[PDB]
């Protein structure tokens, strides 16, 4: 198969290492990250590996990765409208009675933020 499973940890490790150098910090204190509740990811194994493969980079090493749970929203495509997810059989939009809505937050993680130790 393919380890598309260890590509969000390699990027994430390698732009940690690729900031330290150019804010010349060689260091990390934290980064941050937001997971929806809706993507049915385990935190703890993409932490895991996050944590396993930090080993890469020596700048890496002294870190910590923080899990923020992420909510649901629901848009709506040629439209002016967003809301979140509650109604089924009444479950239209509220400017434009149609379903056509979809998921802009809730399936998919990204990264929040980093922080580094100046000491
Ligand atoms: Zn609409």
């Amino acid at each position: 198969g393919s380890m598309h499973e260890y590509s969000v940890v390699s990027s994430l490790i390698a732009l940690c290492e690729e900031h330290a150098k150019k804010n010349q910090a060689h260091k990390i204190e934290r980064v941050v990250v937001g997971i929806g509740e809706r993507s049915a990811m385990d935190k703890s194994l993409f932490v895991s590996a996050f944590e396993t493969f930090r080993e890469e980079s020596l700048v890496c090493k002294d870190a910590i990765l923080d899990i923020v749970d992420e909510k649901v929203e629901l848009e709506c495509k040629d439209c002016s409208h967003v809301f979140k997810p509650n109604a089924l059989d009444y479950g239209v939009c509220e400017k434009c009675h149609s379903k056509n809505v979809i998921i802009t937050q809730g399936n998919e993680m990204r990264l929040l933020s980093l922080e580094m130790l100046a000491e």
